């Protein structure tokens, strides 16, 4: 046979490229997932990650209770805890120990698949009681955020999507969903003779919901196994680059 | 549902709920997490799936 | 001197390979140890060892109870497992609020040292209330079931002898007891002259048990680092060849 | 063929009435169990069964501390009662809360199945420091107490043998052990070329015990499910007779 890495009946080389262009476009068809997580990052280091993956689009809503830390098997000063949302939904509502509650997100992401359209993006992020902005009669229930969301690269492949804003100070007291939909630059719509697929998608969508302990280990432990997207507060993008690559 | 929600869970009782989260940690990547058991009996042993008879079987999805 | 591995003035290899043989023939003498082990597997995959080590025979003998898991130093479902045993003992007679505990074991392996006669051992497996077969009155108080224990083996000798048995079915509620005697190939009686030794020897027997949380922590932490012979889930075998060997 | 009843060849008739009557000689045959039970009965009503079943001779002993009532799963008063324990082994030696420790028991039985010689019947009842006669000195290991049982009877068959004893007085603070050897009415001594069968005897004899809450839980669901010889309260005698009846 010819050498390894000399010529083009490199098979085994030519099948490597091949696998994984196959992923990334596989990925991309209307097949394919598209997937979402929000991280919900606290003071003690620790982070919630809720993802959904489904296919033709995809999302997450949250309460703002839902939002704050839980620690499994832990105290969590869970009657004090009632008090602090008492106060949150009105002020002067509760009568808790503290002025701030450590189990409050202190910032958000919202990372999508390289498979979404990033001008399909709508997120509702609304107060603590659940109203995205300020009373619902004046409220429309989204805004379209895929302009402010940056692109995760590696090796000048996009990754995915990240939008990142933190909640640094008291008032900073959300409810959330986000939504996107899978790309799809035919004309064939999915929600036409394929709608009744795309209402059982509702039902297939996978959750999974997981508080690690520190932004290393969700690194080594969730976002790098899994080849998922990720951007570190470092400004560092974590991902794996796969199309047309070896 | 979830991997977690699947688990026992037996309500009013005890349920090794930290050493609980240890296993999880553990499945969700090998050796992850710091569990004192090799196999939690809260991991379902069989699923069992029904429709009623009004579901068309073509159309089912898992 | 000599070349190491060369002639027949090796006497650091003479002497280790009489080193070794010198091991596997006490063993075998009438001064020597036999020893015998019960592991008990539970579903979340700890073992529960028992090993006793006596002079000319040995024996384990557990209630229904003593072999069920108890977790030191953690929540055992104290209460509700009595009950449970109460429903062992007759049907229908505990309010246990679980249909199958998880406490009783899984499986039973028996195993001896290669100091045992095997036409020697003797077991007593006993319903949950320690009746060896149905009722007293038509009881043989043991089965010899020497046939059934398999060769472990390593490098072409034997290490020990093993008989398992699965108890997978809901109505595998066992109480337990074996003894095997130490091989004797001469006409001298252990319990002729030697009588009271004997009697001594029931007193001196050494007892060990302890809770392993997996198989591999056994094979690790207890058989290996002790030259004790096991079996593995996977029919390897486990143990250190000695007689005539460097 | 012939009517059921009527005739010498009603078969079914005759090979019931000798597997009733295989089954009483089988378990005095020297093949067959000799067993104990110690019934130690608590003010509350419970019972606590210690039974242990075995080829040739059969026993059981405990300490006064262990024949203490135990409530698996329960409240025992776990610090207070080791505080009664050092009262009852030296006067004033403890700092207990209470007069009378309602875990004492109240009154022992002892039955032996009918398979043992009553003659070789011997019991050691210590003092609660487990001394059989006031100082070690002075103390016979045993007292042989057959001529004290009586036979429990069903259908004029001996069915087992019982000596009770109360212990109804505040000193009645006792450590206990009891054994019998099984009838061997031949000249071949179990302990001359069988010795080392009795020795294996030792490891295969099994063990039974636990507490019921009341007589007749005891009756309903541990003597007569078994087959089990009893005298109650009332001076019943509960057992099945098999020899030449159907
Ligand atoms: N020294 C180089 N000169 C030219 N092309 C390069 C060099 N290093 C990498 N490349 C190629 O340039 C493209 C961009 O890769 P690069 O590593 O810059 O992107 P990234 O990993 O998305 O961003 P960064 O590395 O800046 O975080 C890829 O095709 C890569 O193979
Ligand atoms: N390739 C070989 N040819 C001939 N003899 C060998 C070979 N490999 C090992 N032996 C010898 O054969 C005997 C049996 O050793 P072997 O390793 O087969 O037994 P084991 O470890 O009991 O069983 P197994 O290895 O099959 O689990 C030993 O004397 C060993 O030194
Ligand atoms: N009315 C009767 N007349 C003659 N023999 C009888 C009568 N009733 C029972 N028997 C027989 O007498 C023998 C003794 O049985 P019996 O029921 O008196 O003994 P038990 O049950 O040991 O004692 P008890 O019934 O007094 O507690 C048995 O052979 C039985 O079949
Ligand atoms: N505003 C608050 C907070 C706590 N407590 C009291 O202090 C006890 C413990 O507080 P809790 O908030 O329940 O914390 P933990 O018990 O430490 O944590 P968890 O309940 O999460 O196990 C409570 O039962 C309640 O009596 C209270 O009165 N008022
Ligand atoms: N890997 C594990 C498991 C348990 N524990 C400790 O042992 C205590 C009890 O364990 P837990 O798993 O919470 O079990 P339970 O309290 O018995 O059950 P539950 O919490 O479900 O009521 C915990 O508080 C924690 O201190 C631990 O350190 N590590
Ligand atoms: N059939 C059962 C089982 C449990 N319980 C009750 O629930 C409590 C806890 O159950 P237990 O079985 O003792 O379990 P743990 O306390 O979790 O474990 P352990 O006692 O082994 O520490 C008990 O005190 C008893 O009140 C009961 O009524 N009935
Ligand atoms: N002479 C006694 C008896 C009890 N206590 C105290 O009271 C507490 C409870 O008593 P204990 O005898 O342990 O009873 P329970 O806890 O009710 O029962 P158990 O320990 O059997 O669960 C103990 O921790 C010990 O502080 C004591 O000082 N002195
Ligand atoms: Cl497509
Ligand atoms: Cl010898
Ligand atoms: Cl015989
Ligand atoms: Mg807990
Ligand atoms: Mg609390
Ligand atoms: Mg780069
Ligand atoms: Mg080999
Ligand atoms: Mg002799
Ligand atoms: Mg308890
Ligand atoms: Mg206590
Ligand atoms: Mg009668």
């Amino acid at each position: 046979a010819d050498v390894a890495g000399t010529s083009n009946r490199d098979f085994r080389g030519r099948e490597q490229r091949l696998f994984n262009s196959e992923q990334y476009n596989y990925n991309n068809s209307l097949n394919g997932e598209v997937s979402v997580w929000v991280y919900a990052y606290y003071s003690d280091g620790s982070v919630l990650v809720i993802n959904k993956n489904s296919q033709y689009k995809v999302g997450i809503s949250e309460t703002f209770k839902a939002l704050k830390e839980y620690r499994e098997g832990q105290h969590n000063d869970s009657y004090d805890e009632y008090e602090v949302n008492q106060s949150i939904y009105y002020p002067n509502g509760g009568d808790a120990r503290k002025f701030h509650s450590n189990a409050k997100p202190r910032a958000i992401q919202i990372i999508f698949s390289p498979s979404v359209n990033v001008r399909t993006i709508k997120m509702a992020k609304g107060n603590a009681v659940s109203v995205p902005d300020e009373y619902l009669q004046r409220s429309h229930p989204w805004e379209a955020t895929g302009i402010k969301y940056r692109k995760i690269k590696r090796d000048g492949e996009i990754v995915g999507y990240s939008h990142y804003f933190e909640l640094p100070h008291e008032y900073n007291s959300i409810s959330l969903a986000v939504s996107g939909v899978h790309k799809n630059p035919s004309s064939y719509n999915v929600g036409g003779h394929n709608v009744m697929d795309v209402f059982q998608s509702c039902d297939l969508a996978l959750r999974f919901c997981n508080r690690y302990w520190a932004e290393l280990e969700l690194v080594n432990h969730y976002i790098s196994p899994n080849a998922y997207p990720y951007l570190d507060i470092n400004n560092h993008s974590y991902g794996v680059a796969l199309s047309n690559r070896q």
